[PDB]
């Protein structure tokens, strides 16, 4: 294993700076409530206006939006809704007998009230729009609160505002970063705090919901875009270098990996990769230039095995593999947010609408979850009923085990239900506690 | 809806004390590691000895445990082990064709290392124990961290040691609160740090596992317990107040909560509580006197919608329901951790050997989680593949959007691919972006 490129830094370069800004506001925030955000609103994005979008502002925004650009975002959410759906029915309820007379079953159950975060600062995140809000509905969720940032010192960019509207949310606000998650977070301006704060973002926008975690529940911890390739001899080093440079373009702190067992791809990508950014128009040139340099690595293996061990160290958000013997990467590969296997696919694909959400973890949260889905909108509950006779054995087994832990309070539930469903039985309660 | 008892505190008030402490600790364990730990244990826990627990010491220390108590752990171990085996089988891998040509799946994938709690305090958690370990072994995680505070003078309780070890825990340390939950997360002592995190615990230990999200994933804030019992004129009110004496028992801080149709259930409840209180030693006594006193309350409705209304806003850990027509609650109630149905169990039965997972959401977190379950170990994981012919829908689709956002640089993944797989074919790929 050795680096052909190393990176000066990674996801957790930026770390601190993101945590002392987020502490900051959410302090104001808590403090100062809806004034905060408003002041917030416009100091950082020149804002001024109203925040909730009424009907008719939405209509009036989007009323010039062609029906090709239409067409394009409906199919996007139609292929989105599917996955969905099929991911919902992936998960189901049901009862089992335990010891005999215990049943015991699981209950799976919408949130009420998600919050989803569309990103805007340095491009206009369309896709994330209905990737957040299209799951939402499609996991059955009955309320559903959209923000997006002011884009460009105006409003929510048009093409974001349809996505939110045709993807069925029920409340827009124009309301960007720490900011947006924290009035979702919290209920401000709508009155309806949300139980699950969903979307991508910056490192602030992912910091401010970790932060809130508890307050809410969320996805996952998804902040600047990562990407990894895993390439062997048979991979087109063109096709790999686009792929990278896809992703780079994000932003300064979006890392892009390769890991190979070929050096004559790496060094092929390796040369091809300036040459792509060198092409690009002025934006993206300037985020993939300094991303690459400062984020990008490329690490050649010797074994696949050794690829495999590097693969799921870096837990990628995205991870594409163009090998042969597709069937062994997806049976070894443990930690990534979404796998993508050949060449005719790509991250990209994935991002507009290939149908899996898109909305990843970064930062190695793929080493504990995966990314926003209808999983992150429904609760497994646990749910049990007894018959008296089953109370024998667990009633004693309770009474037992909470004496031996020291609560007699717990034991004498056990006691009570003993001695009212069957007086005359004598068990071993266990010794009462006397301290 | 009628408070005949209304609380002077609710699981919120004690927020602030908590998250000072754990933000205190949190700080000394990132600058001073194992340092840190070592002061923190000796301090707090009044422990010198070693942390890390040699596979002699657990032998000797469990050495005298008698077949009695042992049949009884073990028995409980395969009543959660049995559940949890259900559970699993709740949360299937699928694929599905989307767009012709375009196959997406969900790989369901265990977590590499888990670290479990088990508190030890005013009582010492032998069910705790297994309720993380057992688990985490029923979902196919391969390394069990595990910890459990010093209690009474010696390091790990015995039975909360036996109950580790016959769950399969891989690893086992004396250590408490706070620093125990930063050794698992940081892998202090063994060098493992864990994927996820699990398991109860005071306000310090619930606010250190919330703060630690995003290094680890974790089930849910499992803090200060809680129970609420949903009764009709049917419930035998004696043991009503026995139930919730049980969980009162726990510490100053658990509130128990009556919600009821039933004025005369209302009123001999508030009777019984205070005179049931008083019969319990010492330890119980002082718990829950001031648990009932602060945190308890009696909330009197007109009709079964009212008691759904205000059970989903309160959203218990538990939630008993001791009433006719079980059917219709298990149908409407929404918000809660786990649901005992029906007057035969009660709360002390899921603690200790009903099977479903004791390890559950307090302070509202019902409102967007279940407890701790295999579904807290398995992460669901999307890939996709596609055919050249799929891309030519799929790929013009991500180009326009790609373009619509600013995103040259992902329009450029789909251009380069319908270059090299369709060199003929004309569609609109977008106007390329030039800012
Ligand atoms: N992991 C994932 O699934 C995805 C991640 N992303 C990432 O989302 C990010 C989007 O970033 P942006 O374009 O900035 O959009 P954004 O919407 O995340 O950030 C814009 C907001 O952040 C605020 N902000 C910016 N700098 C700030 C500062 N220093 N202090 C306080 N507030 C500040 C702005 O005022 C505005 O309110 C990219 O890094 C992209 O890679 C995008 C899509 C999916
Ligand atoms: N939600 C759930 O599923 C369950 C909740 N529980 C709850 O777990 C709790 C256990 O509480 P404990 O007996 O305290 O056990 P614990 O193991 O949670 O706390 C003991 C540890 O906390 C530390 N600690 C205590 N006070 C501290 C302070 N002021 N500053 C720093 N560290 C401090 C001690 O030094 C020790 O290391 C109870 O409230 C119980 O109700 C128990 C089982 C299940
Ligand atoms: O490009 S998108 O913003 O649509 C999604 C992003 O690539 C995933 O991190
Ligand atoms: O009593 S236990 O500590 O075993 C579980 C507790 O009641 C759940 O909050
Ligand atoms: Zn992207
Ligand atoms: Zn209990």
């Amino acid at each position: 294993i050795s680096y052909l490129k190393k990176a000066e830094k990674t996801p957790q370069t930026e770390t601190a700076t993101a945590q002392k800004v987020v502490t900051e506001m959410l302090a104001e925030i808590q403090a100062r409530g809806k004034d905060a955000v408003r002041q917030y609103a416009k100091q950082l994005d020149g804002w001024s206006g109203d925040i909730v979008l009424t009907p008719d502002q939405i209509r009036e925004q989007t009323k010039d939006v062609p029906a090709g650009v239409r067409a394009d975002i409906d199919f996007a959410i139609r292929q989105v809704t599917d996955f969905a759906l099929a991911q919902r029915e992936s998960l189901k309820e049901f009862s089992v007998e335990l010891h005999p007379g215990v049943t015991a079953g699981q209950r799976v159950l919408p949130v009420n009230v998600v919050g989803c975060y569309a990103p805007a600062g340095r491009y206009a995140h369309i896709a994330s729009a209905y990737m957040g809000v299209a799951t939402a509905k499609a996991a059955g969720v009955k309320t559903v609160v959209a923000c997006s940032s002011p884009f460009r010192g105006q409003g929510i960019h048009p093409h974001v505002l349809y996505a939110f509207q045709a993807a069925g949310a029920d409340v827009i606000m124009a309301l960007g970063g720490v900011q947006a998650i924290a009035s979702m977070a919290y209920g401000l301006f709508t009155g309806k705090p949300a139980d699950v704060v969903v979307g991508p973002g910056n490192k602030f926008v992912a910091e401010a919901k970790r932060s809130l975690y508890g307050q809410v529940g969320i996805d996952v911890f998804a902040g600047p875009s990562e990407v990894a390739v895993i390439a062997d001899e048979t991979a087109d080093p063109a096709i790999v270098a686009s792929d990278l440079v896809g992703q780079a373009e994000h932003g300064h702190e979006s890392p892009a990996w390769l890991f190979t067992t070929s050096r004559d791809l790496a060094d092929r990508v390796m040369a091809l990769v300036p040459e792509l950014i060198a092409k690009l128009p002025p934006t993206a040139r300037d985020a993939a230039t300094a991303a690459w340099r400062d984020y990008g690595e490329v690490i050649l293996c010797g074994t696949r095995e050794e690829v495999v061990e590097i693969s799921d160290r870096y837990a990628s958000e995205a991870l594409e593999v163009h090998t042969a013997d597709l069937d062994w990467w997806l049976a070894n590969l443990t930690c990534y947010g979404s796998l993508f296997l050949g060449e005719e696919t790509t991250v990209a694909f994935g991002d507009k609408t290939s149908g899996p959400n898109h909305v990843l973890p970064t930062k190695g949260a793929a080493r504990y979850s995966g990314g926003l889905s209808v999983h992150k909108f429904m609760k497994t509950l646990t749910w049990q009923q007894m018959t008296r006779e089953a109370t024998r054995q667990i009633g004693q087994v309770t009474a037992r085990i909470s004496r031996l832990e020291g609560m007699e309070a717990h034991a004498r539930t056990a006691d009570d239900r003993m001695a009212k469903y069957f007086p005359n039985a004598s068990f071993e309660m266990g010794t009462p506690v006397e301290v």
